[PDB]
């Protein structure tokens, strides 16, 4: 089997991407944030505290003839950015782009943090990291991909995120028309539960490539590119007037600037992030200070190849017995 679904930016900045997902019988379609940095499929629901729901579409398990309470199971997650949610668990039928999993754990939120409430466009998350990170207790549950894998034509999914445009998540096949040149594959460590890999270096603009190992994760659920302070300083030093602002919480730059590209290495291959992808616009409406899309990972504890980086590539998440990651230009 295979599946193919379009993923759409939630706003004009590509802060996140939403993908329609069918849950239950008859189908209830919710727009979920596919997150290769976490491993829980959770939704706003009829059980979510009413004051914490503001415009989201909810899953109502009582209206699904295939929903079953997973008795005694609870979940609770805290994300790197400080947001969180928790609740109980149902199993139900879940379909993405024509690919159907029966008995998928659907984690129903009883509580969500303010950032989730305030984002009316995101009805929940669909985790695509390794199932070892799943938070359901006392019986850990599998991700949608893990459940689908055996049925898929090939045990892979691909992320093809757009810059200010829709893109695609495919399951079970590699669309050879969706990228240019070749896909370069690179080793993955699953030791921390992430799609963790080592980039071979970077360049700023038309500058020379610096060969240096940068361990990090491919994370579709993180907006920005978070890299070591040395690398980030070298990038922003090429932008007149750019500075790290403790009050804003990262690098800002004059909105009048033209940003240089940023290149990262994948083995001997190179992925170029155009300068415009690094512009996240005014820090507040009407400001001439703009927020940068490349930020320091210092104090996160891990480097994160988030959407800024991934949307410059066609990315293969190869879930074979020994997982790997593939990157192609597009």
């Amino acid at each position: 089997s295979t599946g193919s679904a379009t993923t759409t930016p939630i706003d004009s900045l590509d802060d996140a991407y939403i993908t329609p997902v069918q849950i239950g019988t008859p189908a209830q379609t919710l727009n979920l944030d596919f997150d290769t940095g976490s491993s829980d499929l959770w939704v706003f629901s009829s059980e979510t505290t009413a004051s914490e729901v503001d415009g989201q579409t909810i899953y109502t398990p009582s209206k699904s003839t295939t929903a079953k309470l997973l008795s005694g199971a609870t979940w609770s997650i805290s994300y790197g950015d400080g947001s969180s949610s928790s609740g109980d668990v149902y199993t139900d039928t879940v379909s993405v782009g024509g690919l159907t999993v029966t008995g998928q754990a659907v984690e129903s939120a009883k509580k969500v943090s303010s950032s989730f409430t305030e984002d009316s466009t995101i009805d929940g998350l669909l985790g695509l990291a390794f199932s070892t990170l799943n938070t359901v207790s006392p019986t850990q549950q599998k991700t949608f991909f893990d459940n689908a894998k055996a049925s898929l034509d090939s045990p892979v999914f691909t992320a093809d995120l757009g810059y200010h445009a829709p893109g695609t998540y495919n399951f079970g096949f590699i669309d050879t028309t969706a990228y240019t040149g070749s896909i370069t594959y690179t080793a993955v460590s699953t030791k921390q539960g992430f799609w963790e890999w080592t980039s071979t270096g970077y360049a700023v603009g038309s500058g020379t490539f610096k060969s240096t190992s940068i361990d990090g994760i491919a994370d579709t659920g993180t907006t920005l590119l978070y890299l070591p302070a040395t690398v980030v300083s070298a990038y922003w030093a090429q932008v007149s007037g750019a500075k790290s602002s403790s009050s804003v919480g990262g690098y800002v730059f004059p909105c009048s600037a033209t940003l240089p590209s940023f290149t990262f290495g994948v083995g001997s291959a190179r992925i170029v992030i155009p300068g415009d992808y690094i512009d996240f616009g005014p820090i507040s409406t009407g400001s001439s200070s703009c927020f940068g899309g490349i930020q320091s990972s210092a104090g996160i504890g891990i480097n994160i190849f988030g959407d800024v980086a991934l949307k410059a590539a066609f990315v293969v998440f190869n879930g074979a017995t020994t997982p790997t990651l593939g990157f192609a230009s597009k």
